[PDB]
């Protein structure tokens, strides 16, 4: 770390100083760091240019807007100055250089869309994992090795990186946000490739707003080193993306792939959505077969095409991925199966919204041969519209509404079931049972073997807040010991 080997690119009289640290927050500056003072949300950094002198700073590199010349050399207290014009577009380069090019050091995985980013991103280190690599994820989640993952400037972005290179991750599957994308906070990372799942914008009926916002998002992806192209065929957009990119691999679980393309594909051909998971049957330019998916509904075969697509795409082989697909794992709570020898099939879930409700519901469904029961609950002290809106989705989507409790904290729980119960037509056929664990206890000893019970809100939330008490208590673990197997 040297600001002159640091700038030779773009500024070749820099003088030569060690550096330790790059940062943007003079407050955290320390001896011998490099300082880089942005003009940003309202704040500029040149501002705390003698703060993070006092703080021993070796250099500053600061934005040229108003005060310089793009590759100005200034001199202040004997520490270097230079300006950058543009330094919030040029961020993502400079750190990637300061900290090595991480992201030529191991293969970048970008997953962007607005559904799915987190189980693709997973599904892609644990099926790399499994092939060999130390794999790695970079989303909201957090960061880490798999099974490390812990809970963003372009900087952050680059050091992060360097930190799992430094740990021996060779893959990292990152969720790359619109607003990540926008503000150039990966504008240098080498993507090996860039898997688009769906884009659920509203806001989008004009068409010069559908217009701006693809060109928009065309000119971002022509500025970024995007690799191969994943795209799901399934997504409108999507398919426009891949009419303009005859180098993408289309996928598909819908019948959107076109043959005269003679493109690269993954084509869904048959699913069947069982008791403990979907047995996928598929087509692609790389050869046919059939995946055991241990994942719960429609959206997670996509999640699994996609991330199949992206590593045939990689060069990893077919029959290894085949060989390895069993031992793909849900997202831990999100539609998480349960099942046990001649028992109902239980599914555990973090829905606890109207939307996720129904959609954790609708997903249940293709598996349940007989009825769908749905434990819930929801939030005391907390939003009320919701309630009712939960209770209607409860009674339409399921054969059984069984509706417990939820997180109470300081509220009458029966209150709460009671704005759950008026959001119903016939509140009179809902099941009501409190304590939750004899709720869930209820739904799964009665269930026959072939239903499926939905207990949805927790997820992993290994805890019931009644009153000021934050009580141990588990649906992943509750369900396990009823099934007689192991959470």
């Amino acid at each position: 770390r040297n600001l002159r080997d640091l700038l030779a690119p773009w500024v070749p009289d820099a003088p030569s100083r060690a550096l330790r640290e790059m940062t943007l927050d003079s407050r955290v500056a320390a001896a011998g760091d490099l300082f880089v003072a942005v003009v940003g949300h309202q704040a500029d950094g040149r501002r705390y240019i003698p703060q993070a002198i006092a703080q021993g700073v070796a250099a500053i590199i600061a934005e040229a807007k108003d005060e310089a010349t793009d590759g100005e050399i200034r001199e202040m207290h004997g520490v270097p100055v230079i300006y950058l014009s543009q330094l919030n577009e040029r961020l993502s380069a400079l750190a990637g250089r300061f900290y090595h090019e991480p992201s030529d050091n191991l293969r970048l995985v970008g997953v962007t869309g607005t559904n799915g980013k987190t189980t693709t991103t997973q599904l892609l280190a644990q099926w790399s994992q499994l092939l060999g690599e130390i794999s790695a994820v970079m989303g909201t989640v957090g960061n880490g090795l798999l099974g490390k993952v812990i809970p963003g400037s372009a900087v952050d972005v680059q050091h992060e990186l360097a930190g799992l290179v430094d740990q021996g991750a060779t893959f990292c599957a990152m969720e790359v946000s619109s607003h990540g994308l926008v503000q150039h906070r990966v504008a240098a990372l080498k993507f090996a490739a860039s898997v688009f799942t769906n884009l659920s914008r509203d806001h989008l009926d004009y068409h010069g707003d559908m217009e701006h916002y693809e060109a928009a998002k065309w000119l971002l992806y022509s500025e970024h080193h995007c690799g191969q192209a994943i795209i799901n065929a399934d997504d409108e957009v999507g398919r426009r993306w891949l009419a303009k990119l005859p180098d993408a691999v289309a996928v598909s679980m819908e019948d959107h792939i076109n043959p005269n393309c003679h493109g690269r594909w993954l084509k869904a051909t048959e699913v069947n959505y069982h008791d403990s998971g979907a047995t996928i049957r598929f087509s692609s330019s790389w050869g046919d077969g059939e995946i055991e998916s241990h994942l719960m509904g429609a959206f997670n075969v996509s999640n699994l095409l996609l991330a199949l697509a992206t590593l045939l795409a990689l060069g990893y082989p077919l029959a290894d991925l085949l060989k390895t697909a069993a031992r793909l794992q849900p997202v831990c709570g999100r539609m998480e199966v349960f099942t046990a020898p001649g028992k109902p099939t239980v599914v555990v879930d973090y829905a606890h919204t109207p939307d996720a409700l129904e959609k954790a519901l609708q997903a249940a469904r293709l598996h349940c041969a007989g009825k769908l029961w749905c434990v819930f609950g929801c939030g005391g002290d907390r939003d009320k519209g919701k309630r009712p809106l939960m209770g209607a989705i409860a009674e339409e989507f399921a054969d059984v509404a069984v509706v417990t409790d939820d997180n109470p904290r300081t509220e009458e729980p029966r209150a709460i079931i009671n704005d759950i119960l008026a959001g119903m037509l016939d509140a009179g056929h809902a099941k009501v049972m409190e304590g939750r664990a004899e709720a869930v206890t209820c739904a799964v000893m009665q269930a026959k073997e072939n239903d499926v019970v939905l207990v949805a809100g927790k997820g992993h939330e290994d805890y019931q807040i009644v009153g000021n008490q934050r009580l141990d208590y588990s649906d992943r673990v509750t369900v396990a010991r009823l099934l007689g197997v192991i959470a």
